[PDB]
């Protein structure tokens, strides 16, 4: 029993982190077979941030300015190419740590590991979600971007982020692995604004499930409701509309706790009225929703 | 910017997973150098577990008894010993992956990252605290005995927590990696029951330092007070006691923000007394006590 804000083991990751150095600005790479990847503002002073040509920009680079070093050995790069907003570098040696790996474009509302790393070297790793407005709110200093984003299926890691930036107001935007940002945003330091930061209902549902699993069961009330009456309270209340498509999915969960899906929303819809009352739920005082369903039981179930 | 409970990265420790299996009882060991560590109560079955007499147990147990696979393959063992809850199990294979290590007893108050592994393999890794009951709120299922918490100083890995039980109140028991077990804890399955879990305030402090480093000031008052004036509420809060050793270790945290460790405590002082109302500081809706104040520097700095 117990439950807890879970990062994948990040071993098969960390065999991947190498430092990227152009000119004067170093952050992180991922080396996976022979190609390393990284953010393209690598190429970018500060001061170039504010209105970069990247195109232009590049092509005062050449394969020697891209200094690339896994661990305290250097890297030889024989060719680069930029897709969208991250470089690939290419490199002579395969990276022998190289895991199976996929590259995946997550939707808002799923959940990942970071791998924070500065200098190529990785100092932490927590678990986080995309928001429903394209960020993610993570733990970056100057040097970490780079850094990466991952689920692991067994031994397969499904590499999802990499982080490029901070937004004015704290919050962190970044790209997939083929360099398309998540959500509207782009790589120049300018005034880009996120929208609203809803909660992920069909996560807070699962961690609710989770709840009651790990014994944590005095929000359960004697009330059900629908979807479209649930749905009004969730408007009310900036959380994500609930679709019959998350109902399926917390079929699951539903069927091991012997709590319908309905149910467990009109327990949500009175925690949402009524506020906590100064308790907690799984050592919470507010609603989790950084665990999605497939979380609940994966780590309810324990998946090696 | 951004402040997460982060864990350290893992690979290290999973290089030394293995899986220990005893007649019918399988969970984890650790491999370091020849020797695989695991809980000695690998020799019981559930029934043993309500009263057993481990050196009788252990008399039937023989080298071939104690089933050790690393991976894929099977480690030959050849001697075993126990040391108070532990067993050591000799192997004729040195660890190839064993990292540069420590064996550390913590104290109450500090915090360290567990890789929750089930059958030898990992499944997850989060960070968590020794509480000042000696007990730590984690994750564990069935399996996940023998999983280690850890601390890492650059290329060393401070072994500090293995798993052993689950009290009937779903807290958590282990011992240190010398088989001593953390608290008044013993492996058996018998009324144990914890004491008062009460918040670690000097971490409380440092979280609130973070908070300030990291934007969030709301909570900042005009007032300040003293060590004995704040104990006294500290007490009423089942807060434990702030020591002027605690405000030192606060020293740095106090420099880099220009905030009296003073005020700050008379900040938590009122939080204590009004509560949060409603608002959030770094994302939750209580004050969080599992980040030392070495922890909030490490993130705040970028240590890897
Ligand atoms: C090459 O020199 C720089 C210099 C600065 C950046 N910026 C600014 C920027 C850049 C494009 C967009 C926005 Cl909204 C903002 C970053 O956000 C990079 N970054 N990432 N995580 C961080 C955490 C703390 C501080 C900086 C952090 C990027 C490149
Ligand atoms: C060899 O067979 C068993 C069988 C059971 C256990 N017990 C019971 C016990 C044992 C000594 C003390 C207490 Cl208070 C309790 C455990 O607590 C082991 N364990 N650890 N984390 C768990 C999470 C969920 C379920 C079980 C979990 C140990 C050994």
């Amino acid at each position: 029993s117990g439950f807890r804000k879970m990062a994948f083991p990040s071993g098969k990751v960390e065999g991947c982190m190498v430092q990227v150095t152009c000119g004067t600005t170093t952050l992180n790479g991922l080396w996976l077979d022979d190609v390393v990847y990284c953010p393209r503002h690598v190429i970018c002073t500060s001061e170039d941030m504010l209105n970069p040509n990247y195109e232009d920009l590049l092509i005062r680079k050449s394969n020697h300015n891209f200094l690339v070093q896994a661990g305290n050995v250097q890297l030889r790069v024989i060719g680069h190419s930029m897709q969208n907003c991250v470089l690939k570098l290419k490199v002579d040696t395969a990276n022998p740590k190289t895991p199976k790996y996929k590259f995946v474009r997550i939707q808002p509302g799923q959940t990942f590991s970071v791998l924070a790393c500065y200098n190529g070297s990785p100092s932490g790793v927590y678990q986080c979600a995309m928001r429903p407005n394209f960020t993610i709110k993570g733990s970056f200093l100057n040097g970490s971007c780079g850094s990466v984003g991952f689920n692991i299926d067994y031994d397969c890691v499904s590499f999802c982020y990499m982080h490029h930036m901070e937004l004015p107001t704290g919050v962190h935007a970044g790209t997939d692995l083929e360099g398309n940002f998540y959500g509207p945003f782009v790589d120049r330091q300018t005034a880009q604004a996120a929208g609203t930061d809803t909660t992920i209902t069909v996560n807070v549902l699962a961690w609710l499930y989770a709840a009651v699993i790990n014994g944590d069961r005095w929000f359960l009330n004697r009330f059900t409701t629908t979807l479209n009456d649930f749905n009004l309270v969730a408007m009310k209340y900036n959380y994500e509309p609930l679709t019959q498509d998350h109902v399926d999915i917390l079929g699951p969960l539903s069927a091991q706790t012997g709590i319908a899906v309905l149910d467990m929303c009109a327990s949500l819809k009175e925690l949402l009225q009524n506020g906590m009352n100064g308790r907690t739920i799984l050592g919470s005082a507010l609603l989790e929703d950084e665990f999605t369903p497939f979380d609940v039981v994966r780590q309810c179930s324990g998946v090696t």
